[PDB]
């Protein structure tokens, strides 16, 4: 991880910390509780710095913990600044959920980025009533995810259910048509 | 596993095979598909030998596969002879279910034998709809087990549900009172 | 595994085989298939008229090994009865359905399950394609034969095998996988 | 593995061997080959006129062990029928094709697969060269014999074995690996 | 990792050797491409643009390749930014590494004389139900078409030729890579 | 392993009744002891009649191989050697050790010859001892192969330096076998 | 392990090949010498004596050696019994295996032409306190003196030569073993 | 890894011992050659050129070799840059390590008296289908020709002799390496 | 590993204890000799020469030995540089460690009273074809002759005596090492 030195009228930054100085947050790995806590803490801090200016959330993630994902989601919605979401490389599972949770009109993906949507994965072991509890829980968390995706894509709950049943790979352009993003970010002129 | 000799007008038997000659079947281990297939085959054979005479099912088992258990259960009910069930040492899970499935009035347990009843155990991993399928399945299998236990003990489905929620250890005497067995087999 | 004696000594499974009963009681692999195939061919040579009884308590297994058993059942002259006791799943329930017309049974609390075939593929994109085309062609093949023997449509079987589908013995009868639920005697 | 009594007692596979049926039902290694070879030589000594039946349900295996079986089949006087049930892949399908002319069969839903031989090489560049030359020479050898026995060209076999190639029984007949699909009575 | 110290009029700065290369707009892609490596490269590229949107960037490539998806994070970011990104293959560029070598700015894709370039199909895996394997197979095949289409655009070779030539591992010399269109020049040694 | 009845025999034991010995696996001390015991027994049964040694082996222990070799040479009967499938390393050595004019291979059988493999670990003088030993055992093997193929020690050394795969026909030309056993 | 059936005037008996050799007073020492192998060989020797105390016994040796203690179980039993025990080295006799080769009856110790004979010191181990290591070291050294003394008696070589010659691994040809006194003759083929 | 502190006119600067050697244009190739080691050495070489394109660079070699590809990253970068790169074998230079020893600037390839130089063929592996093994075999053989050709150019020995001499492991003394042409001089004590 | 601070009147510096010893021209060879340890020691020796080509260097040795090749990297660099390199065995010097102890500047090779010196043959391994084993055996034997020749030169003992004496592990007291010629004096308190 390289270091960059910025000159003034000189401060040293690791490249990711430097991006954070310009209000860019990197969600570039599997989403676990650690990654969520860091992103949450960055979002809260960037608000305290400036509650008006845009934040940029870079997403290259295969997804991960639903619950950790919702830590990030709730914090994005809570804070005053618009949070732009930009999918580069890949956004899958909770990663593509969070891609869709970006501020209205500021959800992007670069041309060859990969977006995937599916159902949540989990597990249950033990007594029949314990398995029932876990099954009811993961199903309730599927309804919750599907409801919010419906709100933010404009697709129906019924269509999202059908389309998330098995792994569903989308192109950037297909993600735009679906409502997961607003624009495909074309290269500059 | 020792060998014994029978005389008459002489054959060598391993001790378990000799018990089988006197219509005694040993269910003495964890119930898996192998054990079930052997017990099923023994039951069918003993019927062909004599469709009138009683069969004796010895049970010292912690239970095991529900499906394999129901292979034994259905075969017991299907055949013409009465199948006595005798719990010695321990009958737990599907083992105690099968103890209760013995012929009416011929379900026994020795004084210090342990009987335990509980819910079926399982597992599910993967997508939400896959976990749903597995959960619906194990719950349907619970209703099925509870319904048959109700029929054979005389207890209500509601009471069996409550009483199987956690592990429930019973004495032989308590098992009699519950309806899982008919008598505690007293000594000379 | 106990021994029974009638002047001749038999292990219990071999004694069942003397009365034309074959035990399919485990995961279906190439060994189990070869044994069952060999038993079926032998029972035909003993008597080509008399019924054979195929006991099924199996979670299924190899599709290819399953089709060894299937083809041999169809090839031989005797009717092969199929009787599901405990559980018949995957290729086990396929073979349950392959029994002679009108002689496919299940006992009351037996469990029947149907689903799609499972497999794997690893390597280059064209290698994965080959494996994917293969498992899909083997799904069509299984679905076609199940359609023929249950009387259900290929389209319905596809829908119904998409995820694991547990059936009661009675539900299996209604579906056409078996002909009768074998009730207890009098 | 069940026992049948005919009084002489036989394990089911040994009984099949009494009727000149040899089971090739597993991965082909040196053990399996040695057993099959020994069975073939014995059956010849019993009767050099009567047909032998080689059952094949194998994913293949050792090329060299395979050629032990192949050479022994060709050497002995009796015709060796080959019958693919379930699956014949790799060296298994090679041996299926090596059966006596006009007596190579497969049951309707049996699976036949052909591909190139698999191997490995590790060490110095000249050691890898030696191993590479060797496996390539053994590919030419296999392809040449398959060409002779199917009637297909060496060039077509090379193209068709490049990647895994799954065939139906009917497709195997058209290809020349077998002479006929063994239909049931109906 | 060696530290070097630079001297100026406002002070001395200490740099790890790689960070010092980054100060001169040189980015090191020198390992298996995973999501971490991609995120770092992307972040470097975005930063170097903000420093100066006119000046060239130099992407050193010694990589066996790796994640296709992580590779496309780097690719899309190269194309998006204003500066030309030079690509220089030293030692080896294979799989997604050679793809990215070809994605350098037109006329500024280089390889040193004894560098190794390899092209092949993407690798993957699938396990489970037949319809799950179908999905994965369709996906990796669509990703092959996507890679082949872009390689066609940037080498000038046809999609049909790239398909044939990537079927199995295909090792190229630097000179062969030039002829193929993966690079523009073999970088000869100086005077 | 199937049983045949004539008196019940496992298939390999039945081959032994007709003086056929199976060398069908990696050569270790167990396999050698069995083969040696079979050879001594078959001599006691009949010291005139031929013995048939089937070979489908990748080779193995040099020392165990020489147990079989010395016993073949010692006994009165001719021991035919027949390579089916594969004969490599000590397996191809033993193929060559068959009675003069009765060394065969079937058409697609594989014969391979190479140097002996080994290992040494510890002090410099311990490695020296092990190196001298494996080199002396190479000379020994090369000398006997020279005697039985008719090739020179120098040519065998060159030809065994790296793995050398031969066809049955090539093995005949080389002198490892006398004939390729054709089908009638 | 194959079965042979011997057909005679009193019967039809079936033998595993090794048991058949034992019927002709041939004992197989064909593996690593541990306590099991020793107990079997001892039991065979005692039985063959009870069968016939006049007739020769034949001890086949193809062994890399092993337990010294187990080896001395075999040695002492050979010396105790009345019959001569011939020893025949085929393939290899090493460590305690070559010791036992030398322990055969005087004039009846053989090796086939390409058999390998090796002699060396006993191997062992010690771990723990200094006085425990001392005990183990004294023990293995006394056991070396014991082996060397008996080898001296049976080869005719001096204790001091055996010590020098067993210091490192010492490989001998059959012919060299004859010259050394470990065997009496190299068994040459018929003619 | 110890730290040394220097005193000058622009400060008092702390260096890890290896970084201090780099300040005097000395690069340490002291481990198995993998892609990391190559990238570091390449980056050091490019930096030392930018510092001063006239002054000599010193490449210390104590390596058993390693990746051929990574080795050629170092080789090509040495040849590309303007400064002479001296090569000095201390302890051991084997496989790609001895190749790089030979790639030093003409007349400035050294080895200390008891240093060990070894040359052999490249090692590799191949697993899978016959055509896959063919591809890998052709590749490692083409890479052998490539290495042999360059060694021929820099030692002055023929391609045929190098092939024969690299067939199995070949250990050389420093003096034998001089005679062979892998180095120019054995560096005697002062 | 503790830190010491040199508090002077001109320049306060912090040093890890080993780096501080290096400031006084003391090099620690205190572990198994591998290529890393050799490269570090070599680099220290070269640096100390550049600092002052007249002043003595002190090489502390507490090592069980290790790589012969790496050992000869250290040996050759000692002999090459202009300063005398003192060698001081404390605790233990074995294998290549005792070789390097003997390679110290004439008259400046020391050992403390209860230090342990051990000499033996080099250890190695060989696996594969007979000709490969031959090559490895010839190599380790040539390397033994090389070590024995240099030990002979620096102890004053004959090559024949060193061969005999290194055949098996040979433990020496400090005093015995002096008598042998591996060191010049036992450093008394
Ligand atoms: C609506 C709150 C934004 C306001 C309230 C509050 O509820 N929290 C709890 C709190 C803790 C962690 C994460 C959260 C995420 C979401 C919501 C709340 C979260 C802390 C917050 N503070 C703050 O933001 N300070 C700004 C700041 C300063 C320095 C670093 C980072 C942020 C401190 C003072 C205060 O009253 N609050
Ligand atoms: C009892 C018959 C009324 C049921 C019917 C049948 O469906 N099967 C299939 C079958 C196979 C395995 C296990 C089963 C368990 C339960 C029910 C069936 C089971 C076998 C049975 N046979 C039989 O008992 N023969 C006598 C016998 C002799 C020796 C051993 C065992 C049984 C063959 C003749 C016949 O019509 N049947
Ligand atoms: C189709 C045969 C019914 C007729 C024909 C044949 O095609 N095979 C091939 C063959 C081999 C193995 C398994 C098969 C499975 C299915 C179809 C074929 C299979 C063997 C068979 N034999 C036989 O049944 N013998 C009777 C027998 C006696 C005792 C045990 C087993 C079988 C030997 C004599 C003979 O001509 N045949
Ligand atoms: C047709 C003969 C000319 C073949 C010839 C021969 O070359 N071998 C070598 C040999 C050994 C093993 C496997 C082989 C496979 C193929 C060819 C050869 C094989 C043995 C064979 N014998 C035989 O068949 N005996 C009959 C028999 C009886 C009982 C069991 C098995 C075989 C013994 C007598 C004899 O001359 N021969
Ligand atoms: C061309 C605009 C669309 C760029 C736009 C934007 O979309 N992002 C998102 C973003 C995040 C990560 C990686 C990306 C890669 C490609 C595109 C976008 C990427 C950040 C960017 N910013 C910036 O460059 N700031 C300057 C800077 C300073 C120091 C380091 C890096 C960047 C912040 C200000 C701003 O409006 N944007
Ligand atoms: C032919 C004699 C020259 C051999 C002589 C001899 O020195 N041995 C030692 C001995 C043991 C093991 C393996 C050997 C292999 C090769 C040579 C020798 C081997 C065995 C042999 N015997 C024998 O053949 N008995 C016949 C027999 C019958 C049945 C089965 C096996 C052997 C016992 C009686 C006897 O004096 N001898
Ligand atoms: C020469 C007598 C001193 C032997 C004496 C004795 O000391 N033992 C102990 C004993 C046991 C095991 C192994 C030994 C090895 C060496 C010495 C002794 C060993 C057993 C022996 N017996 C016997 O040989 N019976 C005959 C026999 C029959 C069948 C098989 C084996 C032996 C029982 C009768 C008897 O008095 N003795
Ligand atoms: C010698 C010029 C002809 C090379 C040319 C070029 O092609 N590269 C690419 C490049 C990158 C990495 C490693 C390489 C290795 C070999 C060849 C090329 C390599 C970098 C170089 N730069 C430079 O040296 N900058 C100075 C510098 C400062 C600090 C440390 C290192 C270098 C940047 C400016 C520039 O145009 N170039
Ligand atoms: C009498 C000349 C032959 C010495 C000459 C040389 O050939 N090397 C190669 C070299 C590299 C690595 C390790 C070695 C170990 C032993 C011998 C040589 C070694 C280094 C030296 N330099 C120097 O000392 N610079 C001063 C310095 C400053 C800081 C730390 C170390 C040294 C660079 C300038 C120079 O011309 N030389």
């Amino acid at each position: 991880i390289p270091t960059v030195i910025e000159t003034t009228n000189e401060r040293a930054y690791d490249i990711y910390s430097r991006l954070l100085k310009d209000r860019i947050i990197m969600l570039g790995s599997q989403i676990d509780d650690n990654v969520a806590n860091s992103i949450v803490s960055q979002l809260l801090f960037l608000q305290a710095q400036d509650s008006e200016k845009d934040i940029y959330l870079y997403i290259n993630s295969p997804g991960g913990s639903v619950t950790a994902g919702f830590a990030i989601y709730d914090t994005i919605q809570h804070i005053k600044p618009d949070v732009q979401t930009i999918c580069i490389g890949m956004a899958a599972s909770m990663g593509s959920f969070l891609l869709a949770a970006g501020a209205k009109g500021k959800r992007f993906a670069l041309p060859n980025a990969e977006v995937m949507i599916h159902q949540p994965l989990g597990g249950a072991q033990g007594q029949a009533t314990e398995i029932e509890i876990a099954a009811n829980h993961i199903l309730k968390t599927r309804e919750k995810l599907n409801r919010i995706l419906s709100e933010r894509t404009g697709q129906s709950i019924e269509k999202i259910q059908k389309d998330t049943d098995r792994d569903n790979f989308l192109t950037a352009e297909e993600a735009k048509e679906y409502g997961l993003i607003d624009e495909v970010m074309v290269p500059e002129t």
